[PDB]
DNA sequence: GGCAGGGGAAACACGAAGCGGG
DNA sequence: GGCAGGGGAAACACGAAGCGGG
């Protein structure tokens, strides 16, 4: 038998891993205003607040979910790996709960029927912008 | 592993799907499912290749939009749904090699989204109805193809 | 649950190597 | 592509036993 039973951090810790390297092997197998942290937030050493922080990463998390779906239909060749990116954060958004919608159907569809070029241009930024996201989120959460 | 026929991938194919989905009905009228009749010709009297073939691809295209409801239908097994139906979308290319009627791609929502309206017990009815109609047609599928 | 939680892991100027059905 | 194609198989009245990443 074995596998060492984790605590709610490490838990956390090890699916940030998870979700980076994901998003990363989607980085290798490839008008905007997305979540991106703030000093007011309390994510940064400077101005650091491990309550108003941890309401951040949620809300944040949550507002990436549309964009992950809207990921889906975008990688006909990385399918499945494009989904566990989008389930992991799913999974993701409920280890952070414990410790502490058509708007999007109308923004799926816009994103949607631009040209490829510009698609992919939200493509790129997107995982960027949930690389740079989850990074700093894993930053803080290594302290609360 | 060693290589298969065009014609022994078909009857895999199937196979596979058939069992993915005798798993999916353990756990969990009006409409309008595709179903074998004699004038397809997928039997033994009033048989004939060409329009048995043509009612086999029809009839699993029709499906599609049937299975894409399964999903939201087995949240507690989200992947046995998935994967019955992307293994279908597979076996329809197969088909489509070995050869359409493609029903319009603004009335399947229309369709999709009323189903979704109807109360627990509907649902619960439409997905056992949907899992047997196309059980029963890919057990027909399956023989028809054993001869042609 | 169970064999067990909720189908399946140090070096480059700091940005490749290497543990599981119903 | 490669190691290969296009991420990963008898016995009950006819309806359980048990094979591989980029
Ligand atoms: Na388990
Ligand atoms: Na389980």
């Amino acid at each position: 038998p074995h596998r060492q039973p984790l605590t709610s951090s490490e838990r956390i810790d090890k699916q940030i891993r998870y979700i980076l390297d994901g998003i990363s092997a989607l980085r290798k197998e490839t008008n905007l205003n997305l979540p991106k942290m703030a000093e007011k937030d309390g994510c940064f050493q400077s101005g650091f607040n491990e309550e108003t922080c941890l309401v951040k990463i949620i809300t944040g998390l949550l507002e990436f979910e549309v964009y992950l779906e809207y990921l889906q239909n975008r990688f006909e060749s990385s399918e499945e790996q494009a989904r566990a990116v989008q389930m992991s954060t799913k999974v993701l958004i409920q280890f952070l709960q414990k410790k502490a919608p058509t708007t999007n159907a109308s923004l799926l569809t816009k994103l949607q029927a631009q040209n490829q070029w510009l698609q992919d241009m939200t493509t790129h930024l997107i995982l960027r912008s949930f690389k740079e996201f989850l990074q700093s989120s894993l930053r803080a959460l290594r302290q609360m």
